[PDB]
């Protein structure tokens, strides 16, 4: 009642539209993109002429998707360079404790909300290690392994070789720094790059919101992940944030907000890793020293939103197949798909092809899958804003968590 | 009279010889390589025979296509930082202006010379847009898109980056400097590579033009553009540089010869760029800081000579087909071939691919094509000359343009 | 009989076991691998449950693979930088006269030996001129050209440019030193890699040998190469060593021990270069300006070991075909054996692939080589390891004969 007689005094609302202009943008892009998309829904028109129409988005998508390479190589062989490998370990340890708790206790929420509202694999592994450890840098930059090599860029391979060159840089002193140095500009003139692709987003938004908007069981199933995502996103991972930095997460949230808006309208946490970049670094007013260890990592492993959605989707197949509840085999779902969560890359429908996983380990038919396609656009642009604003408040978390080590590498 | 009388008194071939070693060696090799070609011609010999047999030449473009990746990528990035940002855009604004303009000019002329002497396309647009920004700046460094990722270098889409780049550096003021001083160590020394390349070049350009040596009405319609492209590389583009530098343009044309005998070898803007820009720099003395702004952009937007061919060859084919003379549709073919010369890429028989967008445009069948593929090779050679000739005297009227922006650098 | 009674004093072997725990470790990974191999040998499991087993050793393979890029490129740029152009022809010719001395004698060597034991090919030369060359060095790093690019990296193309580039940036003085202090940091970095790969090594070669071990004519033919390899590895080479620097051979070949233990597990003379680089560089202590020179060029054109084996198969093939002697055709055989192994590339049952030049030659038929493929892993393995060895051995030979060279260079 404090709050709601104080927010009736009509304060300050120019300088607001004068400084949010990009900000609002972007939201009037998605309530702009929603109206013309449902316009445009009657369609005479074939793929073809979708694909047409959606290419403004695509174009956005092209953007967003060359600085990935230079920003995730740049930041990780810096930011393990600036730090010294004992403070990388520390830093390290809260990130990996940070990412399977919060990965632990959305699958658990996510396992609850289905149980309490009813709505070869192997391979999978071997390439997986393939692809942590590849055999060609030059390939790793455009092309994954799959059993032989599927086009679309390794992400987890560079993240991985990124981190050893970096510690390896940082072992090396004076020779070392002039490459450290070689990385830091790349880096910046990268981050220099995506202030101008900010200003192609909210057209961008529009096309790529619009042209994606061109039984009743897959009807509760989808309201239900909706419900689970907004507990952890807005309820869980903010009183998470407050309980450890003491500061206000909802204001937080505000300055990763062109973050979460990019990641709902793209569906891929790799895309909008350079635009989370520039909100956490200038918005948010983190260290680029631990956006550039936490960020790049955080947006292949860290994915709370699919792990929810893994449980939730593993189980609710089993409602239709009316498949027996067994105390254990539940367990092996929440470890099945925390692992699927690690697993799954930040790109889009990425989450339904890593429940092949989650549905073998339970003993559950793979070709359930197909009834689950046609709604998970939809979930997938709010799963992807759940693994972003983790890896949001995971840097913030981190940051004021390390002050200490932060504090020593300021010395000079 | 005069200058004839002038000529009779034998003096100084003798150091011309000694000096012009390399330049006559090249005029040689197509002397050779015409007579040698015409010779060899009864072929019992097979096309795998014939690949055997230009192998010289096949060796002289992979070493030419080698260097153009280093080349382009390091001069745009160097040159744009060099340069202030308002600057750049004065540089910009005088090349896109001399560009447009001489591009008007050879498709009017074009135009004019056929209507005296009678001798998907949307998917085009949207693949030029998706090369101007590519997704994967490693793969854009040996692949374009067509609608899905075919082979060969996208060359505008690094242009383009490179270009954005090239500010982002020269906004970072010293942290920036590191990386511009590494792309022009990087520039000179794939320059120090053109030197060796040039000896080989006699060599390459006998087998490259000896190789491709081995009704009526395409006939006449080859003699239309090559006296086309002589009044527009000989009379018309030597007048504008006297018009606006004042100084001998032949004597310009001199410097820039082996660019031009390789350019009439290979029929590639972008193969013949180095070897462009050792004539400029050297020969014709030109800044580093405008051939690294203009060349590597006009190899391929500033497409004279094919803006001519185009127009020539929309005409001719109408000839056979009988089509009516609109006003207002030569307007849409003086049109199309601006837009066709500035999409078509400056690789070999890229000409003929683009009249698919001029054809339709019109009205006229784009299956006509096949009528004009077997005299192309010959008229592409000489295109490619004229198209490169712009490039170089675009770069002689830009530097004599923009002398008080170099002089301004020049301070320190 | 002085060296046996100087065995008996059983002193220090706990030192040698706390010092060579890496170097033991590998034996028994070998030891472990070949019993666990014929342990596992009865096979109820298909070539795709094999490759699950081998997996340990495959990351061990991409592991080494993915270092082998910076490693080549920086070793020539630096390697050629650092010395004065007119040191590093003289170099040159210490490392051709040895390369092409060896690989004679051991051609001559299994000729004699097979002679007393009686147990299209054009494409190929000009494929092998078109990787000299690259058209593009971006695909050279990870696809060679196969008539058109078929997949695996150009190490030939990126050897010929990176020497090409380095003498041009030694050319540049000053200019030219930032580019060679980037490569130097990068040779560093990479090396630094190496240390981390080696602990994996033991638990890859197990594997990696384990896996692979999962008429009668043919049978005598691997003897014959086996000793053949024993008499030039083991007898040959090391007397060549002892005759230039009159230091123990045997000596040296302890501290290139991890080097050839991981040739005789990978059989890749490529995939052991940087592991060959950590021996030379550390256990012999040579100097890193001659190991950057020798050893990325010894590792494709000094095949010592397949020149042998090509020589032997070449007339172990003609045994069975009963195919006359002829004293000018055997001239033939050891000039296309000598000729092959400078082609070859240092990668597994690249032997074989080869042997289609000098079958061609002598006038025997291709399809004869199926009769070899059976056995030939294992002659691979051990002909790898006299390849590496020729490279070990003559970067200790080149650094001992330059030895002038390289104190002018350290002045300062
Ligand atoms: C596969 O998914 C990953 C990769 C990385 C991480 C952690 C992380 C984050 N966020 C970053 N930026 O660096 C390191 C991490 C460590 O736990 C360990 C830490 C580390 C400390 C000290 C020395 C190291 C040497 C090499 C590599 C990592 C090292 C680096 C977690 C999961
Ligand atoms: C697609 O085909 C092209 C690309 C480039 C150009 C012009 C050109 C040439 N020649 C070069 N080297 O740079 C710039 C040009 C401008 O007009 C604008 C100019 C510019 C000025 C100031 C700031 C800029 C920031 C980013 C990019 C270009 C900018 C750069 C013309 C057509
Ligand atoms: C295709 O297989 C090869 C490539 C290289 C070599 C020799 C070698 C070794 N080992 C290395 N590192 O460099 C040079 C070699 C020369 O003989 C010549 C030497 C050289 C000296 C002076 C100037 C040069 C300029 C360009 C290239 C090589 C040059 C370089 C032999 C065979
Ligand atoms: N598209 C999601 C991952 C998923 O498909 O679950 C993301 O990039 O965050
Ligand atoms: N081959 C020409 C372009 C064309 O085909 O018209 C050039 O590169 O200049
Ligand atoms: N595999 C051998 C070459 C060969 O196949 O003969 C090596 O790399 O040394
Ligand atoms: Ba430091
Ligand atoms: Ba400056
Ligand atoms: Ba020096
Ligand atoms: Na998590
Ligand atoms: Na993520
Ligand atoms: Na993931
Ligand atoms: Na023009
Ligand atoms: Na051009
Ligand atoms: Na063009
Ligand atoms: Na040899
Ligand atoms: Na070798
Ligand atoms: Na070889």
């Amino acid at each position: 009642a404090k709050k709601k007689v104080q927010n009736i005094t009509k304060e300050d609302v120019k300088s607001f539209l004068r400084r949010n202009a990009l900000l609002l943008l972007t939201v009037l892009a998605v309530i702009l993109g929603v109206v013309l998309g449902f316009l445009l829904r009657p369609y005479p028109l074939s793929p073809r002429e979708v694909k047409y129409f959606a290419f403004p988005g695509e174009l956005l998508m092209r953007m967003l998707k060359m600085l990935i390479l230079p920003l995730i190589v740049s930041s990780l062989i810096t930011g393990l360079a600036s730090l010294d490998a004992k403070a990388s370990g520390r830093l390290g340890m809260r990130a990996v404790v940070y990412y399977m708790s919060t990965t632990i206790i959305a699958v658990v929420l996510g396992i609850i909300l289905v149980l309490i509202i009813h709505p070869e694999v192997l391979d999978c592994f071997l390439d997986l290690a393939r692809n942590i450890f590849p055999s060609n840098l030059v390939s790793a930059a455009f092309r994954s392994y799959s059993t032989q090599e599927v086009e679309g860029m390794n992400i987890l391979g560079l993240v991985v070789f990124s981190m050893v060159f970096g510690f390896a840089l940082g072992k090396m002193g004076e020779q070392g720094q002039l490459l450290v140095d070689f990385f830091n500009s790349l880096n910046e003139a990268t981050m220099k790059l995506v202030a101008i692709i900010m200003w192609y987003a909210p057209l961008g938004i529009l096309f790529l919101i619009a042209g994606k908007i061109v039984g009743g069981q897959l009807g509760m199933y989808m309201v239900t992940v909706i419900v689970g995502l907004v507990i952890h996103g807005l309820i869980v991972l903010p009183l998470i944030y407050f309980l450890i930095t003491r500061k206000n997460p909802f204001v937080f949230i505000a300055g990763i907000l062109q973050a979460l808006i990019t990641a709902l309208g793209t569906s891929s946490s790799s895309a909008t890793l350079p635009i989370t970049f520039k909100c956490l670094e200038e918005n948010n007013g983190v260290d680029k020293r631990i956006t550039r260890f936490v960020l790049p990592v955080g947006a292949t492993i860290n994915m709370d939103g699919t792990a929810l959605y893994e449980a939730v989707a593993a189980i609710f197949i089993a409602q239709v197949n009316n498949y027996e509840l067994d105390f254990g085999q539940i367990i092996t779902i929440s470890i099945t798909a925390t692992a699927a969560s690690i697993g799954a890359a930040g790109i889009p429908q990425a989450g339904l092809v890593t429940m092949v996983i989650v549905l073998t380990a339970v003993g559950l038919p793979t070709d359930d899958i197909t009834l689950i396609i046609a709604v998970d656009w939809l979930l997938d642009r709010f799963r992807t804003m759940v693994n972003v604003l983790g890896d949001a408040l995971g840097a913030g978390i981190v940051e004021h968590l390390s002050r200490k080590e932060l504090e020593k590498q300021d010395a000079e």
